């Protein structure tokens, strides 16, 4: 009946986790319709003078195809 | 060589695991060329009144790239 | 907010995969509410004289927590 | 000598990670006795207009059994 | 005491996923006795024209060493 | 037909891997009726003067549903 | 703040393992930009009369998304 | 230059694990020359009225193919 | 060229997730230079009567050898 | 209908890693016939005064059964 | 807060598995201060003319770090 | 009796995947003795105009400790 696709995106923030993911859905919402779910793959990070310098989580997205 | 994508998609039935693969299938069809193989990658679904609701397929579909 | 749990239970069925998820959902019917999704972990099975014998779905039930 | 017991909770929330987590820590409070670890399994959730909508972290709790 | 051994066959079939494990299982039982029981390695297959050409499950089949 | 249930259980002990398997399943045969078999998933442990202070053996218990 | 996406691809080549992996990331810079990392899922391949026939590199690409 | 095989094998034992591992070792060399190493794959086994009852350790052997 | 090493270090925090990565990643920051990457393992913690006592997440650090 | 055969072998050579899978299909081709593909499980290797002294790659082959 | 270092040991012992443990621990012991929990990671060994001649427990070992 | 550490390197190189590990572990043997064995955990590496721009080689290495 309903398809669905996944797509793997990797959204990044310096200011936090839960930024960086929001960060990938802000950007999919842009292009894509029907998006319904998340799956967080790994989290991984690079590092500063400052400690962590940004956040970088690993996401897939599914999202309902038309038609 | 030759190279390959694969995309993954999530195949709903509410009559059967095949019937789920196949939706998938039969959607990617319209659009894509060159299908060759599939991978399933997990199996999930809705639960309802009646027992099993909705089968869901997760399911990566590879199919060579053209030029 | 709401909390869901979830529950490893291993349906079994000679007729087919269909009807081990099957039994093992209208078991978790007869006890548990607001049943909402399921997530097959591995098939198994025991083999006999005609081939399968005993087809084995171990599975996730995931239902909300009332209250 | 003493034996736990591992249970597999779903703690859900709209306004983040450790929302999430506390949630379903809260929930199993009520109930369990001698709460003492948790697992993160995995962090899925939904998607709204407004980007991520509930948070959804799959755990672990273990807690020590009585007698 | 008892020692078993396991064995990785791939059974394929057009006509669907019961009829792949069977295939499998069928041409073991021709030339081991006491096969016992299977694991379901994963699922794959081709694509044709009609969808699913054909199903191919990877297949862990134990049986009991003699002697 | 049948339907089984897994729990997960940590059995403890400061004698041995055995000790500790054996310790899950004298608790859970106090209370569960119909175990048939158990699965290994970990195997950690505590570290104190002597070496190994206490061995923790994560283990997944499958038993019969009855009715 | 930036976001990357990932697409897998699979990479042939009868020359090598390093060819079939190029293979995949000359064609990914005919069409996508900003092309940054890559990650080796599986190795697989093909055999004929002269033993390897076709290297296949599964691959993983990630690259940034613009604007 | 050289190659190796592996085979898997299920060692059982109702004494312990060190027994299950010799069990299917034992019935290895009977048959097998040059066995070199083993990997542990998983630690099952039944449960009977004094606990567990057959330990059964999931085994890769691997041995120097002669020739 | 470059090697780099990897070590595995446990943050652990009352406050947070981010708070628990930042920890660990300011005791590596006093010993060690070169720090570029991190990669998240797992999260653990442990449990208070006030819901989580202490997130933990295990960590894994990479920094460029030098000479 | 078709029915296939894995088996793990495991490759080694001095010159590279190209040269250790052919080994192991080198030497399955003596025995073995219809030869299909293969899938490359692990890459190890021992180490010598000259850096690596054997690579060795741990291989699963995939062929079709006759008959 | 604290911090915590995991080391990877592999522990040996042609005596038996806990004995494997034991000598990694005991290794440890020497050198590390604020040895706390152990998790094994793979069970392996080598095989000679009695069966099992060398236990190998690939270990994790968490300490916490000073200051 | 014998106890041994595992440490995570990663080698890099543009030349090649042989080259990567080789230069992991010249490094390695600078400084450390009776080095045995190897365990490549992941291949990865960066992309620039010509393709592959340096290969990363995720290595585990395994030496013998003294004393
Ligand atoms: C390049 C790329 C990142 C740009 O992404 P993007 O900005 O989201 O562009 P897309 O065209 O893919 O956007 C989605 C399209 O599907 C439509 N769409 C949105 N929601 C949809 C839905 N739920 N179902 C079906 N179609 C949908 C949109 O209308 C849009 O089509 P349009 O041309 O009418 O505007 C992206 O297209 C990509 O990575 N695709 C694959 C590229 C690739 O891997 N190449 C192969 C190299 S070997
Ligand atoms: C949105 C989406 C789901 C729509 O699905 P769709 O029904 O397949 O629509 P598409 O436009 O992708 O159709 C397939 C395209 O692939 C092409 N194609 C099919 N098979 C091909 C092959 N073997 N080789 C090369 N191209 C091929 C088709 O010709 C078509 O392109 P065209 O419009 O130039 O003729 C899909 O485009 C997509 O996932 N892109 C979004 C990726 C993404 O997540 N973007 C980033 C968001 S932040
Ligand atoms: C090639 C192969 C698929 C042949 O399949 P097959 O049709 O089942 O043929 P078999 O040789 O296994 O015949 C069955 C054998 O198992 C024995 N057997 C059956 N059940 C048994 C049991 N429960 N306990 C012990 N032996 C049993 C039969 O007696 C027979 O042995 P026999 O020839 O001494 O009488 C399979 O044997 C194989 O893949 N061999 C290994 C190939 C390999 O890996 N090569 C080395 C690496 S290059
Ligand atoms: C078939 C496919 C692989 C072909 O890819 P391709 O020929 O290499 O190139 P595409 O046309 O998809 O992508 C190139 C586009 O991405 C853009 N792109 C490249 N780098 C980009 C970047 N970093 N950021 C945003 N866009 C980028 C290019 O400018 C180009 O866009 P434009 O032509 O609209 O200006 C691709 O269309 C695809 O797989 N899409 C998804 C198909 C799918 O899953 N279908 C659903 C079936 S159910
Ligand atoms: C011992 C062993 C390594 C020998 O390897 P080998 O050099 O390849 O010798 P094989 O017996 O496997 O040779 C292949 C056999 O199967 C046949 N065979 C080859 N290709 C075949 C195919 N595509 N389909 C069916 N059979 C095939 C060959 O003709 C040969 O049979 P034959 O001797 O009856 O002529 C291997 O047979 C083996 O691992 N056996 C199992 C050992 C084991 O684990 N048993 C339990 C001990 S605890
Ligand atoms: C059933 C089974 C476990 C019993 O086999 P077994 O008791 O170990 O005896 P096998 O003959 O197979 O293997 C031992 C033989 O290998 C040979 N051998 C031993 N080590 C060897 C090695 N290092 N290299 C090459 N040959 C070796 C020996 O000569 C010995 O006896 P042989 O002269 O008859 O060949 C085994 O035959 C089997 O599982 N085969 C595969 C079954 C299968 O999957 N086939 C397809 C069915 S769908
Ligand atoms: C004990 C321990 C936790 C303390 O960690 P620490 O505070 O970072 O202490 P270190 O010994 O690593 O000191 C850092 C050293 O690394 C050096 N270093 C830092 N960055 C470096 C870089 N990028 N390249 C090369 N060297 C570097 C520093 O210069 C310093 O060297 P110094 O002694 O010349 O001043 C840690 O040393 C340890 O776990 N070592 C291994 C213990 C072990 O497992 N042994 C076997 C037990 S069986
Ligand atoms: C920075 C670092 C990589 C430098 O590596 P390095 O170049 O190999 O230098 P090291 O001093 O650690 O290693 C060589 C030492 O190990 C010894 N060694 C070599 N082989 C040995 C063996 N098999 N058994 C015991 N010791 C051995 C050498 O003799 C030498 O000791 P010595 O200088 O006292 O004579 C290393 O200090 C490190 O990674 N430490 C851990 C970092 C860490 O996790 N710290 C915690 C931060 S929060
Ligand atoms: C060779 C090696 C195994 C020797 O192990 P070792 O027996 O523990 O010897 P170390 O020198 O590391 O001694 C342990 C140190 O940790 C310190 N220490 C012990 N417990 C501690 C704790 N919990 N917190 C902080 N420091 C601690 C000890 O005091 C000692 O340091 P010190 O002698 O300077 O006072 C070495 O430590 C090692 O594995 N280093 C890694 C080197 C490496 O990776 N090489 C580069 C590869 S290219
Ligand atoms: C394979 C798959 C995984 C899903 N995972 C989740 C989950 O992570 N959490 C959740 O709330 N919903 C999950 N969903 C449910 C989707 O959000 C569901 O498709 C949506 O609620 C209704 O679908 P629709 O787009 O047809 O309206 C999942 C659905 C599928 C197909
Ligand atoms: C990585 C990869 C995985 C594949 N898996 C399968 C498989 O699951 N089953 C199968 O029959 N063929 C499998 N194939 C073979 C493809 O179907 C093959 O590319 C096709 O049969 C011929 O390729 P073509 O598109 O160039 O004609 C696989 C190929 C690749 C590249
Ligand atoms: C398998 C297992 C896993 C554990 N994991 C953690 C951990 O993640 N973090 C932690 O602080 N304690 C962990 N613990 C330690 C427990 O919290 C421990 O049982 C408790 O601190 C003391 O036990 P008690 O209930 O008998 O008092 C673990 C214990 C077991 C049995
Ligand atoms: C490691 C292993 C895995 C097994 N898994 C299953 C299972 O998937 N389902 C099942 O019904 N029996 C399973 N069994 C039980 C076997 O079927 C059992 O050996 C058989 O019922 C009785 O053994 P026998 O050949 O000595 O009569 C398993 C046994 C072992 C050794
Ligand atoms: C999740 C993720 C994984 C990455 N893995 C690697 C790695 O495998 N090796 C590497 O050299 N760089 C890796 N990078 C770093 C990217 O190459 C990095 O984004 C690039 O060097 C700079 O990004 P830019 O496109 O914004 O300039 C990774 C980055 C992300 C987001
Ligand atoms: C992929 C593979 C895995 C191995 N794992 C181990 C191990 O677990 N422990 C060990 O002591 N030796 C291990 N070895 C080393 C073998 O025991 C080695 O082949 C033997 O010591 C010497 O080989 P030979 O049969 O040619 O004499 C391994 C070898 C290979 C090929």
């Amino acid at each position: 009946g309903k398809v669905y696709k996944k797509v793997e995106l990797v959204g990044t923030s310096e200011e936090g986790l839960e930024a960086a993911i929001q960060a990938a859905l802000a950007r999919a919402r842009k292009t894509l319709r029907h998006l319904d779910w998340f799956e967080v793959k790994e989290i991984r990070g690079t590092i500063g003078e400052a400690g962590v310098k940004e956040y970088q989580v690993v996401l897939e997205v599914g999202f309902r195809l038309e038609e």
